[PDB]
């Protein structure tokens, strides 16, 4: 589908936020791998067995929640189309606070990872590093043009995107069908997945 279509945006979220083993669908192995990845990134490569246990619990609960809401054919996997139906059911027409917990809790964690300097704002430097974590770019101006469209004058006055703003933009990213909405740039310039 068109790069900034709702279909491609939801497919992008499934690919990059959840499908860590890159096999095209979600299952328990993705969440096992996310538990380990989060542990090691939190530890700067150190493995803390208590941090790991905490993360394994968070990710097991997350997977149980997503499968409860999205496993339409009861096969223990959640496809892109199943995830899209859960988004239509539970996100479309709602603001972020009305999303189910399994669609909400993921953002706090991504935001904390992006916010390298811990000042509670994602600024342009942090956004550039986020963008190159998923995709290839030749032009820093392409990334910076996306940040400039994404952010409002109040975001720019603040020096970046706060957590509740990041969540507001995410809610529009995953729910608004308008391909021209500023929030379509949340994860950088897009291509078809
Ligand atoms: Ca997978
Ligand atoms: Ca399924
Ligand atoms: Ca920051
Ligand atoms: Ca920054
Ligand atoms: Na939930």
């Amino acid at each position: 589908h068109m790069a900034y279509s709702w279909d491609n945006r939801v497919k992008y979220v499934v690919r990059y936020m959840y499908d860590i083993d890159n096999n095209g669908y979600l299952d328990k192995n993705d969440f096992e791998c996310l538990a380990l990845r989060n542990t090691l990134i939190e530890g700067r490569g150190e493995f803390n067995s208590d941090a790991y246990a905490n993360n394994q619990k968070i990710m097991s609960n997350l997977w149980n929640e997503i499968a409860e809401l999205a496993d339409f054919n009861k096969d223990g996997q959640v496809t892109v189309d199943e995830f899209k139906q859960a988004v239509k059911n539970l996100c479309c027409g709602k603001s972020f606070d009305g999303f189910p917990p399994c669609f909400k809790t993921v953002i706090g964690r991504l935001f904390k990872t992006i916010d390298i300097n811990g000042d509670g704002l994602v600024g342009v430097d942090e956004y550039r590093l986020d963008c190159i974590s998923r995709s290839a770019f030749s032009s820093v101006k392409e990334i910076d043009d996306a940040y400039a469209k994404l952010c409002t004058d109040d975001d720019k006055k603040a020096g970046g995107i706060s957590l509740n703003r990041y969540q507001e933009l995410y809610a529009q990213f995953i729910s608004n069908p308008d391909e021209k909405c500023n929030a379509v740039y949340l994860f950088g310039p897009l291509k078809e997945v």
